[PDB]
């Protein structure tokens, strides 16, 4: 006898954010990748990545060189924040 | 006898993000990527990726090179904030 | 005995992001890439992919050179975010 | 007994964007690429991709470069975000 | 039996974006590319890609450039965002 | 019996993040990366990676190089923050 | 009988960010990696990292550098921190 | 004052063999075969010869087969040798 | 006041070789073969010969196969050996 | 005042070989070969031979292979050798 | 005042091999080979040889193999032996 | 006032092997072979051979195999061994 | 006054075997090889030999192997032996 | 006044072997290789050698294996052993 109830009734104005779900039940490689609800991704970086059986097995010979410079100015400001009423500003 | 109610009445003007579900029930190489219900991706970089089963077996030589530079302003606000009643800005 | 009741009555006027599902029940390579409900790539970047099984097997010699400059100004505001009575502006 | 209601009855002037589903039940290379429901890629850049079984098997030699400059300036606003009674505006 | 009620009486303007469905129940390569409902790509590129059983197999040389300059300014508003008596607006 | 209720009735204009979810129930290499419900990303980066049985088995030898330098200034705020009648302000 | 009854009436504007998830019941290697509810990560950096069984296993010579310089003012506020009525100001 | 005196009288019937001689004083390749006085050769064989500046010099994919079977019965007598008063006699 | 006499006078008949010679006095390659007075080959062989600066610089993939069989009886007498009053005789 | 004086008189049938000689006085790839009086040659073989700056420089994969079999009966007899009122007999 | 005298009168029939001589006076490979007064190579082999600067110098895989059987019977007699009155034989 | 005298007179039948001679006064690879004057090889081998500078600089893998069997019967006799009057006799 | 005085006269028949001589006066490889003025070579073997500067200099793998087997009757008499008068016989 | 006087007049049938001669006077590898006057080699074997400056410098893995079997009957006589009126048997 499952049952949720959230938010039944609203008498306003909100800033919801709402996720849920209600659950009720030889040589091989493999990347299985599954993702969530909410994701916010700013400036990822996976530069070097070698998956699977014996990659680079024999007398490999990797350089690797990764610079990184440059300024790089995040002025960020409400990021999954829903807000009410409420005022955000970002100047320069 | 399953049941689920959500935001069942809604007097007035709210800012909503809802997200839901119900669930009731030889070589081989395998890449799966499920993706989800909400996603924000800016400047996501992935440079390099060797993905299976033995590559770069055998003498396998890489020069890799990621130089970084330039500058990056990023001036956000309000991502994945439903908001009500507010006052979102950017000033440059 | 299954039910779902999402937002049965609105009165107002509000800025609603909705998404739902219920559910109710030799050699090889694969990428399987399935998607989702909501999402915002901005500049999203994957140089390289070598994907399958033994790619590059014997004497591969591999440069790579990503260099990344220029002053990419990304001045964002309101992604997936939904409001209402609300003022977002973006100046420069 | 399946039953789902979503904003059964409306009155006012919402800005909904509303996305369902209800469900209720030798060698070899495959992309299989199932998208979704909605999607806003601005930019997205996808430079180089080997898929399949064993590319490059031999003395592949591979010379990459992506050189990225240029002042890109993204300013955007209101992705995916359903307003009502609201003012957005970009200036330059 | 089965029942999906959406959205059943609206009494307004408002601005709407409905997606929906309902469901009840030797060498090879293949690439399926099934889409979505709702999209919107904007200067999407997918530079090189070579897809099947063994591409470059042997002695394969491969030399990529890709340079990207030039001041590229997306003065975007309003993607996939259905909205009531308001106002957007981008000037230059 | 179960029974989940949750902000039955709001009288007012909060500013909720909600997530829930309730459930009621020869070689080989793999990765599995399965994502949450909420999640802000800023310049993550994961350099060099190596996964999968075995490699680099032999006389393998790498060389790594990743300086990092150039002024980043980060200047974030309200991260994860639905805030109600409250002043966020970035400036510079 | 289970049940919970969170918030169950809320007469104000409160910021809350509720998570919650209520739970009712030959060789190899793997790396999973299962995620939370909230996160928020910046500038995390993983340099280096080869998980499986025997890599590097005969005669492996690494040269590892990782120069770390440039002046990285992190000026943050708010993060994970929901407020009400309150104001959070970044000024330089 | 230079002289030479070979054999100045011969009073007899000889089988001579004589040979003298009496001397008094950008990008190149180049074969030079100068030969000399007496010379036999039988089932002399060069199968294979690359003489030049850089031959197969990028990719060069080379198969060599050299079978050799079959009675060679050479049954020789009697090669550069003056004879004198003698019995030469081959018999099968 | 040099001078050479060599077998000035013969009364008889002998089986002479003679032979003599009296002396008074960017990029480039270069094979040089002078040859002698003499010479007698037999069945030589040389079957493989890569002469010059830089060939099969890279990449060369070289598969060289030389079986030799088949009963070779190489019955000889008398190379390069002038007899006098002498039988000489090959029988099978 | 040089004087050579060899076999001045000879009285009789000598099986003689006489050989004499009186003598009174950028990148580069050089193959001299210079042959001298007498030589007998049977049978020589000089497989494979790389000559040259910088051969097979890269990636060269060679495979060699020479069985040698057969039954190679060497009946020899009198080479450079000059014999007088002598029996050579060779049989079989 | 040199003076040579070899052999200056001979009464009889010897069997001599006489040889003499009187003297009186960037990057680069090279590969002289002179060669003398007599010689007699039977069955001679020089299977493999890489002659130059910096053959093979990267990656270089080289398989050789080389397999000698058969019965090689040399029954040989009299080399480079002059021999009077004399009865060389051989018998199968 | 040099002066030589060998065999300067020869009453009789010799067997004579005379040999005399009377003498009177950046990056480079050199293989120099000068001969000399009476030389008997029989079944020389010389299977390998990397001669130069820095040949199999890096990563060079070599797999060599030489097996040898097979009755090799050499019933030798007489060599470089001038014989008079005598009997030289090879019996099989 | 130099003078040399060998053998100056010979009654009879002798089997002389005479070899005299009189005498009276940047990176970089090389490989002299001068040789004698009597040599009688049978089954020399040289396997292996990497001659130079810096050869296998880094993470050279090399696998030798060499099985001798095979009766090898080395049936020899009368090598460099010069013989007068004699009876030199080989029998099986 | 130097001066040699050697065998001077032989009455007689010697079986002599003379030899004789009268003397009156950055990176570098070298291998001098200078041979004497009489020299019989049988069976000799040099299996491995690695002359020159540094070689296997750096994790040189090196397997060396030589098994020797297989009966080598070396049934020898009269090596350098000039004899007179006598009787070399050799008897199988």
């Amino acid at each position: 006898p499952l049952m949720v109830k959230v938010l039944d009734a609203v008498r306003g104005s909100p800033a919801i954010n709402v996720a849920m779900h209600v659950f009720r039940k030889g040589l091989t490689t493999e990347e299985e990748f599954v993702e969530g609800i909410y994701k916010v991704e700013i400036d990822t970086k996976s530069y070097w990545k070698a998956l699977g059986i014996s990659p680079f097995h024999e007398h490999a010979e990797v350089v690797f060189t990764a610079n990184d410079s440059g300024p790089r100015r995040y002025t960020i400001a409400a990021l999954l924040s829903p807000y009410s009423y409420s005022t955000t500003a970002v100047v320069t």
